[PDB]
DNA sequence: TTGACTCTCTTAAGAGAGTCA
DNA sequence: TTGACTCTCTTAAGAGAGTCA
């Protein structure tokens, strides 16, 4: 099995490579009518992506390193968390984008949590709008707001009470 | 079926049958430390479910009627909305449980909205905790809260900024 | 050892359609 | 005509593994 030193070396090589990705400045809602700035380190749209990186789906990538003649591969956003527990409350841990930018691989924009926790950030009011996430959101979720409901609760007769 | 009269007859038959489902009272968090009461009309756990109803999945049902000698079938929660547009902004409209209770078929607990709007209600703080849904939530979402994040944003080197 | 592709799978909110009696 | 089963599909947040040179 890979040693602690070996895993740290994988994380360090990943950081070195991702740090050279194009850095894009994005202005983002924080909640409470305030605006902030995030700096995303974005993987390229097409090959080549960077040393060790390859695309396995339209918005999915993997990182690969060969150690002692054994090929090791990980989801592209999971590498910062290789020394952390991989489950919690019986649920698999997932890489969660605090910046809501899939191509971004900035580890300061990622957290490690259940898929349910991950998804819910899409609707969070944000760090200046009432976020209660213990690991705080960096921005208001892109789907926060009144919504676009087409039809609300209703009945034609009198068979029901709320 | 095709006619408005036929569609109204389908909604009326569905309401009459669902109106005879057992009414189960559920006390629910509203947000803001307050509690409310919902009355769900719950489809039975096993056959028979009611005239026109059949189970197509562990928590999925369909409603079926014969009109002009042809069988017409719909997802069991979609019937109240048969006169509404079936899409919004190019996204499919879905039946969305304001009570977060799949077996419930009370139309006073359903709305018709995109899958994203639907999902997002799971994390809403609720009608007394800050819900901003234009079609208001009936309760705080079951997944609202601080989460259980295992690891937050972090780097080993000095290549990244927020 | 490495790059650039290929394929299918998970989850939890939701769907459509066919086989028998 | 009605009932009680069977199967796979959609979405958008996420995954693992194979092939070839
Ligand atoms: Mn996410
Ligand atoms: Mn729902
Ligand atoms: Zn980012
Ligand atoms: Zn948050
Ligand atoms: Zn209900
Ligand atoms: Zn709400």
């Amino acid at each position: 099995a890979l040693t602690n030193a070996q895993i740290l070396a994988v994380i360090d090589s990943w950081e070195e490579t991702v740090g050279q990705f194009p850095v894009i400045t994005h202005h983002v809602p924080l909640g409470g009518g305030l605006q902030g700035t995030l700096h995303c380190y974005e993987i390229p749209l097409a090959a080549p992506y960077g040393v060790g990186f390859a695309k396995n789906g339209p918005t999915r990538w993997q990182y690969k390193r060969t150690i002692n003649q054994v090929v090791h591969r990980w989801g592209s956003h999971t590498v910062p968390f290789l020394l952390e527990p991989d489950n919690i409350n019986g649920k698999t841990c997932t890489a969660s984008h605090l910046c809501h930018n899939t191509r971004c691989h900035n580890p300061l924009h990622l957290c490690w949590e259940s898929l349910d926790d991950n998804k819910g950030r899409n609707w969070c009011p944000g760090p200046n709008g009432g976020c209660v996430h213990a690991v705080v959101c960096l921005r208001q979720g892109p789907l926060y707001g009144p919504g676009a409901t087409v039809a609300g609760p209703q009945q034609r007769g009198s068979h029901f009470v709320v």
